[PDB]
RNA sequence: UAGUCGCUGGGUAUAGACCCGAAACCGGGCGAUCUAUCCAUGAGCAGGUUGAAGGUUAGGUAACACUGACUGGAGGACCG
């Protein structure tokens, strides 16, 4: 998984009436942080496709959570596409 | 019951043995200023084409891919 220090760290800018861990600030961008740091083990273990099928499972679900923000909230979408180093 | 040693011729033997004439064989040298390779040290290859590997960049991807563009200037390469 992610680091025990980190998975409780990254929520500190996702707060937005802080008790939310459910809006797509969290399941995009905890999950975007899952994308950006678990690249490491692939370089050593390139013969195990079980771990990047989870990557494509949630980067679609991130894009699915981008897809609902296409219509529900375009303005807070700019906080996602403008930030995080996307695209 | 006649032979011997000359001398002059005719033959013969051994010597190049009437004269001329092989290809070749062997022994000592001479020669790689030609040529065949090699060794050292020098230098010659007008001009025009082609556009390999590498780079850079954009684009694309989990980084690897992978496609453009620009650059690059390879070759018992091409034309002369």
């Amino acid at each position: 998984a992610l680091s025990v220090e980190e998975k409780a760290q990254i929520v500190n800018e996702y707060k937005q009436a802080e008790g939310d861990t459910g809006s797509p600030e969290v399941q995009v961008a905890l999950l975007s942080a899952n994308i950006n740091k678990l690249q490491d083990h692939f370089k050593a273990n390139g013969k195990d496709h079980h771990s990047r099928r989870g990557l494509i499972r949630m980067v679609n679900q991130r894009r699915k959570l981008l897809d609902y923000l296409k219509g529900k909230d375009v303005s807070r979408y700019t906080a996602l596409i403008g930030r995080l180093g996307l695209r």
